[PDB]
């Protein structure tokens, strides 16, 4: 008798473990398993186990061994999943082709990812975290993408790291339980990695304020996280992206508005000269601490880590998205009312706004603001020559009239 | 009698067009074809095409057809090839296990490729680099890595972009060609684009001298020429790197000596203090024009598109090659002898060695020309901070004692 035929009250928790090295060798234990049969539309009995490690579904119809090259048994991401499943509705006496292309086949498909899920689902607690997440964690992210069916079932099962703990990973209902009352975004940041998400400039005020930002460092990560429309009832937000509020109180509100008054002639002034055909508009900003400015993409545009992302797999694969669609489109340069470099920028304005030496600065500030936004530099040869020519003032050697006179004495040479 | 079977000399140029179009629809002309018979240790009849586009070799033992769905009949980089292949050597009954593994399998597979790229070598001139190249100029490149035999075959046929014209592709002959009379290395700079390669610094003096540099704007090209030792007598230089040469004379090389000794306490100052755990070594620059420093990689060191390029696939892929070896390694800081900026750096350090000024600005300088060099920079929250802190000279501004001040009167919202 089958060791999958038997009841599942019936088998010992050993049996179940020395069945998993039957067909794998390795002579390890595995993570879980869960011995199931299905009832309804189509029958079956199953048995499904989770490897411990990364580094093959066995098919029988009415007792007979069949193949296990069948690799459209569980979707993309469910790839590791090993077992057995012996089906009594399927066609016995037919080809490959058509049984691999079958009404039923769909069906038993999805109800073994079904299980396989529930299986997850019961992983212990200390135990998930501490293994199969650092194993499978990416899968389960792939998944969220895919499976759109399970997509709520695996949003619970998703972990991440957050500016609750410095290295601890957590999960999105964990995140839940801490917010604000008011608060109702889950608020993110992505990236390259840990330290840079969190030195950016647009987690500054939420943290500050008392605010969670969770952290994604993985290249999936913004793609899992923008596949999720909701989680609890809470919409998700990217920090580097516009959709920041504070609701404050009235008086709170009159402040601010009162500060955008002020710096409008300002912000009129980067938008219409100083970085005319380089940003979509100027605003005061809310988000920052003490960062004088960023840049913001839009709600539903590219941030820094997209357009990155999306470059590189496009220079590594495709045909130069360059004049693609919300990859060359101008970011909202956001500015920080409360600093000093950008008061002294709202005053000599209001008073010399042909002032060169503020409309060359306000470019370098907004290229370097570039960089420190996570996006891409357009020419780092004029950037690098605007960064000399104002090095050379502290010093004293004369900007225009230098950088050619020793630079062209090479003729003797 | 198959259109194959026939002498080469019978058969029509229309029915060979015709042939091609049989076997693939899509109702248009190949690009170039040849009709070969074999002669020696294995003997087959052969026609192979190489298409207009990109966007399949019909196998026959003794007249009887048995397979296209034979794919590793061409190498990686000839996937393109379409065509037929009649052998009457190779077991007729046998498995397509068996068949595939066989002993005179590897040596039709060597003949074939060879004749392939006598078809390639054969496509006029003009039609060469307006079609061909534009098409599958990236496959000949990935050819020169993979395949060894074939090397030099191949170089001959690679093309690229350089210093002669602003657009046109030119071929490594013609690069030779070109050359004066006692240079003897292929200088080329690798990057992102046209633009930026055109723009770094490596290559200011070098084109001022009257030299040709190739330029390599393709993520496979810089991997292409540096799988290929030499060319035509001539080794390959990478204008990024140590390597730069120029030949000069004793009256030339007694100044430039000279001139290592003068600046000398200046080197020892940025290696030992200013830059000390940052760089290798500073050293005088010979490439540089108009540019006052940039970082140079040794000579089979990670270049700065090296960099690039590697950290991303480590990134999008791999594990994170971060203690890797030359992909941590410290690069060579190059001055300008020559430059306004350098020429006061060595004045002050003379005077006083200890002045945080020059101390602040050399780094400023140096991160500068990290970004210049084409190399990733560490730290960029740091850059920033550093730039503001000199922006805030070029105004008033308390540089420590201010950035706290107002940017820390938040309490107050």
């Amino acid at each position: 008798k089958p060791i999958w035929q038997r009841p599942s009250k019936e088998v010992e928790d050993d049996e179940y473990k020395a069945f998993y090295k039957s067909f794998s060798k390795e002579s390890d234990d595995p993570m879980a398993y869960i011995h199931f049969t299905a009832e309804g539309e189509v029958t079956f009995k199953s048995i499904l186990f989770v490897p411990t490690s990364a580094p093959y579904i066995k098919l029988y119809v009415r007792r007979v061994f069949i193949t296990d090259d069948f690799h459209d048994m569980m979707p993309k991401y469910l790839n590791f999943v090993k077992g057995v499943v012996d089906s009594d509705d399927l066609p016995l006496n037919v080809s490959r082709e058509t049984l691999q292309q079958h009404k039923l086949l769909k069906v038993i498909r999805k109800k073994l990812v079904r299980k396989t899920l529930d299986m997850i689902k019961k992983i212990a607690d200390e135990k998930y975290n501490d293994t199969f997440w650092k194993e499978f964690g990416t899968n389960i992210k792939l998944g969220v993408i895919e499976d759109h069916s399970n997509r709520t079932r695996l949003a619970k099962l998703l972990r991440f790291q957050s500016s609750h703990h410095p290295s601890d990973i957590t999960s999105l209902d964990q995140y839940v339980e801490r917010m604000k009352e008011k608060q109702d975004k889950i608020y993110f940041m992505a990236g390259s990695s840990r330290k840079e998400a969190e030195s950016s400039p647009f987690v500054e005020r939420l943290l500050k304020k008392g605010y969670e930002v969770i952290y994604l460092t993985e290249p999936v990560d913004e793609y899992c996280i923008q596949a999720l429309p909701e989680f609890d009832g809470k919409r998700f937000q990217n920090v580097a992206k516009e959709g920041v509020k504070f609701d404050e109180s009235e008086k709170t509100k009159e402040s601010r508005e009162a500060i955008e008054k002020e710096f409008e002639p300002l912000l009129n002034w980067m938008k219409d000269k100083a970085l005319k055909d380089k940003i979509e508009k100027a605003v005061v900003s809310q988000r920052l601490t003490e960062s004088p400015c960023a840049l913001v993409a839009s709600q539903y545009g590219w941030s820094g880590n997209m357009e990155r992302i999306m470059k590189a797999q496009a220079y590594q694969t495709g045909k130069d998205i360059s004049t693609n669609y919300y990859a060359s489109q101008k970011k909202t340069f956001e500015i920080n009312p409360r600093h000093p470099l950008i008061k002294d920028m709202l005053r000599r304005v209001k008073e010399d706004e042909d002032d060169k030496t503020v409309s060359d600065l306000a470019v370098v500030l907004f290229e370097t603001a570039t960089l420190r936004s996570g996006y891409l530099l357009p020419d780092t040869k004029a950037y690098g020559d605007r960064i000399e020519r104002m090095l050379r003032l502290s010093l004293n050697i004369d900007p225009d009239a230098k950088v050619e006179e020793e630079p062209e004495e090479e003729p003797e040479e």
